[PDB]
């Protein structure tokens, strides 16, 4: 649980990559929350297509 505040936080203002997305999607997946895990790709995808 202590990962995602950082995520949120210092992914989110300089790297936005999408390696970050990814170990998010694996956490969520990790902790059950597979709809929240889901969101966060279809994010990841809005973002960073490539």
């Amino acid at each position: 649980e202590a990962i995602k505040f950082l995520n949120e936080r210092c992914l989110k203002s300089f790297p936005i990559c999408h390696k970050f997305f990814l170990q998010l999607g694996q956490i969520y997946h990790s902790m059950g929350n597979i709809e929240m895990s889901r969101e966060t790709y279809l994010s990841g995808t809005r973002l960073v297509p490539n």
